[PDB]
């Protein structure tokens, strides 16, 4: 439980990222209304308030909330940060409207499982005319892999198991989308934009989606995987601008890769352009259409 | 979900000893009733059928099952085993008594979310007089640590937190017990063990205990945190026995091993005989008095 908010304060790409685009921006927040949608520990409201925010709710369902009001204590920011037990949807703030919406929301591939729901429904009720919600650009890619060795290990695996066929078991692991650390060599195509989502514009039914896509294949190889990652931008107002990415060619982060493995790998060439198809729909699930196999994948 | 079995299929040390006690004494199975209770994919009541099983009945209460029936026939055993889904508590057996139970059932620290009560209740209403259950005997140690720089990282690091104080959240980190393979180079005692359990005479009650246990110091050091594992094995009636650990000095497991951080660590001396006690209780709970200090941990 309090475990998984020391993970993700430790990771500094996530953290860092936040803490340099307010610390760098403080005109942002200075003498601004400012709210924190799943504050956790309060780490990001006592980012905000330390580059000048006149005041920060910190919204948070979770008993995490707690603890937050103690560390807020503890950090004498509590004439500043006021926290605050619930849903967003529910809850009464002390406010009609606020300057600035922020939240670390992100789920894995983005979405699942994300707070994003929620960010939109106080961007709609609580942002201020004008008002500005972070980080504000987000995008979503594919990415070919290869890597016969570890389907192998997920799939002609159960061919053999100690003396025994369990063949069947290979339709019961294929949907099941992985999420996993990859090798950076591992991958053969250039990443393909499926997703891009402004924050200020974005609806609730936006989140369902369908993207034709190519993938520009790198390495004549077997393709045995799609691979799922997402960035994330600070630019409305910026002076110093922050990205960070969650692909395999970037310092890892507790997002991973999302991986979405392929019942018949098949062989692809450099310089061809792989099309296919995907679709997000609300848990989520994911239907990937490639080399003429559609596949509906869950994590 | 389907991974999870993956995982546990891939186990070598897991998978491989119950492989071991069956194939290398069939004499324990030929024309024999085994009941198998949590069977999984179905693997343990196959490896019963080779060495000569007259009938075996597989019970899980999981989707898995219908998996499991499928790889039976796959094999060629639909007229040897017999799969039955439900809770060994509730489910109507074709057989009014077994010769040989059947079950890997094992948790973390061996008793959390572990199988035993069902192991027990099928062992009560169902195993013939004179038959036998596996594995038979069960152990559980403590084993003392030191690593001083894992202890900074987990408790120290709250008290500066991206400038920050934060030190409230030590209180809340210190009760979660962590599962984790441990370098055995940080182990600074003789292992102790704090209970024995043979599966033919123990009963549900058992499961809670108390044990004062004596750590035999191996270092001059901080301790910083205890260690629990378990080790299983297979003996009435083998000409073949057969034995695993899940401590740290042994080939990793999924079980791993389960760590109990001490919030305030303490020098010790090697030759010190190190006094505390430790309660196992009904979700499992932990508690553990050392050095003077009590604290009650959960998984
Ligand atoms: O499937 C995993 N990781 C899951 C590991 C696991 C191991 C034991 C059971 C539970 C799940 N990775 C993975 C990465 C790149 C790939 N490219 N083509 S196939 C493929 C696969
Ligand atoms: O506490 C962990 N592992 C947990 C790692 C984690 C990292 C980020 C947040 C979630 C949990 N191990 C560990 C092993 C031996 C030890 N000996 N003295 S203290 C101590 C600690
Ligand atoms: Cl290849
Ligand atoms: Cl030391």
């Amino acid at each position: 439980h309090y475990g998984i908010h020391e993970e993700m304060l430790k990771d500094k790409i996530r953290t860092e990222s936040y803490r340099d685009f307010i610390y760098q921006n403080p005109h942002i927040f200075k003498d601004k209304v400012v709210l924190d949608v799943g504050c956790g520990t309060g780490i990001l409201s006592m980012f905000a308030a330390k580059a000048g925010a006149k005041k920060v709710l910190g919204v948070d369902q979770s008993e995490i909330l707690y603890q937050a009001m103690d560390i807020i204590r503890l950090n004498k920011l509590e004439d500043t940060i006021t926290l605050i037990k619930g849903k967003i949807e529910e809850v009464h703030l002390p406010v009609e409207k606020v300057d600035v919406i922020i939240s670390e929301w992100m789920g894995y591939f983005l979405l699942f499982e994300s707070m994003l729901d929620s960010v939109l429904y106080a961007k709609n009720k609580y942002l201020a005319k004008g008002g500005s919600v972070y980080p504000d650009i987000c995008t979503i890619s594919l990415v070919a892999v290869s890597d016969v060795n570890k389907h192998a290990d997920r799939i002609a695996f159960w061919d053999d198991v100690y003396g025994f066929k369990m063949s069947c078991m290979k339709k019961a692991v294929i949907p099941e989308a992985v999420v996993e650390v990859l090798d950076p060599k591992t991958l053969i195509s250039e990443p393909c934009g499926i997703k891009h989502i402004d924050c200020h514009t974005t609806s609730i039914s936006d989140l369902e989606f369908s993207s034709d896509f190519t993938l520009k294949i790198t390495r004549t190889s077997m393709c045995t995987a799609i691979a799922g990652y997402f960035d994330i931008y600070f630019e409305k107002n910026c002076h110093n601008r922050v990205v960070f990415s969650t692909g395999p060619q970037s310092t890892k982060t507790h997002w991973k890769q999302t991986v979405f493995l392929l019942e018949k790998p098949f062989s692809v060439k450099a310089g061809e352009a792989l099309k296919g198809k995907v679709t997000v729909h609300k848990s989520l699930t994911v239907t990937l259409t490639l080399n003429n196999s559609t596949q509906t994948y869950g994590l």
